[PDB]
């Protein structure tokens, strides 16, 4: 069925299937329309034979330069994506309640990439980008499809975060501490301002443009403290380095950060920590760090989320796109 939006009780019961399922995602919450206030919600889920709530999609439209509507799932489904017959049925309902507004319908699951998987989607009709579209530019995916994910549960006696690294990490993690760098948290009005100053900041220094701040408004407005954090470092009065993350599902998500110029004494390195902290605090199982471009020491963003995650980047399977109007998909989508 299609979720009424003006029925409170149908909204807590679409929430509170989101908030539990082990396949939960922050942008598929109902709250991810409110910060994207500028984009369309249409939401729809599948029930069991007892009525129960077992799969749904959160999807948000955007206009093109088509008579078209773009319909992504930032995320989405919240289900077991590799069930694709149940998949199926759900991609139906999302179907019907677009209504044909749509040219397609695209969802971008973390679930890992495969060959077999791949090839299932495309045997299904799906449309598939992962390793064969360009991996920057307009053609690539909205999403990175490499991420670097600390999996928790490979360490079920760590207390702190140095219990997760080696000793040469444990010296570069300590080092801010103990050039005297402070990390304080919450999610108020004080905290997000702080943020702010250095998120923009951080964008100036690059020459890149940064999200006005009524977005983190409006994300603050609809999460919860329990749900949205901000990690604010400062040394001896000065303000450092900051960042944003989010806790929903099996993940707490560092989704944004912001630094000032100048002599920062590795209050990023800080700032890191006391996420994971927070995860390990929380019991949640994954601490996700983000996309990277490649994994190469050519690379900043890499070398930098490499000192947090040894491991492999998690490759997904990335955008899955149910075709609608295949003349517009074909002007709009390109490898
Ligand atoms: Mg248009």
């Amino acid at each position: 069925p299609v979720l009424n939006l003006n029925d409170p009780q149908a909204v807590e019961r679409y929430e509170e299937f989101m908030r539990q399922s082990p396949y939960g995602q922050v942008t598929q919450d109902l709250g991810w329309a409110k910060v994207k206030n500028n984009w369309e919600p249409v939401d729809v889920y599948l029930e069991d034979d007892q009525g129960a709530i077992i799969a749904a999609m959160s999807m948000l439209l955007g206009d093109t330069p088509t008579d078209k509507k773009f319909a992504y799932a930032s995320k989405g489904p919240v289900m077991d994506v590799t069930d694709v017959d149940l998949l199926d049925r759900l991609v139906d309902e999302a179907v019907k309640a677009l209504d044909g507004r749509a040219y397609v319908l695209r969802f971008d699951p973390e679930v890992a990439y495969s060959d077999e998987f791949n090839t299932t989607l495309q045997d299904h009709g799906y449309v598939t980008r992962n390793r064969n579209v360009a991996d920057a530019g307009m053609h690539a995916t909205i999403q990175p499809r490499l991420n670097m994910v600390l999996d928790l549960t490979k360490f079920p006696d760590a207390k702190t975060t140095l219990d997760l690294y080696p000793s040469k990490t444990k010296s570069k993690i300590k080092r801010p501490f103990r050039d005297g760098v402070e990390v304080h948290s919450g999610n108020s009005a004080t905290e997000l301002d702080e943020f702010f100053k250095t998120y923009t900041t951080m964008a100036e220094r690059h020459g890149i443009t940064h999200r006005p701040i009524e977005y983190f408004q409006r994300m603050q407005a609809a999460f919860d403290a329990d749900t949205m954090r901000i990690f604010v470092a400062e040394r001896e009065g000065k303000l450092l380095s900051t960042g944003i993350a989010l806790k929903y599902g099996r993940k707490i998500w560092f989704m944004y950060a912001g630094s000032m110029d100048g002599n920062t004494y590795y209050a990023p390195y800080a700032v890191q920590s006391e996420m994971i902290q927070w995860a390990l605090d929380t019991n949640t199982d994954l601490y996700d760090l983000g996309g990277i471009e490649s994994e190469s020491t050519d690379d900043s963003l890499y070398v930098f989320k490499h000192v947090f995650v040894k491991d492999a980047p998690r490759e997904y399977i990335g955008e899955i796109d149910k075709v609608l109007d295949p003349e517009v998909y074909a002007e709009l989508v390109k490898d």
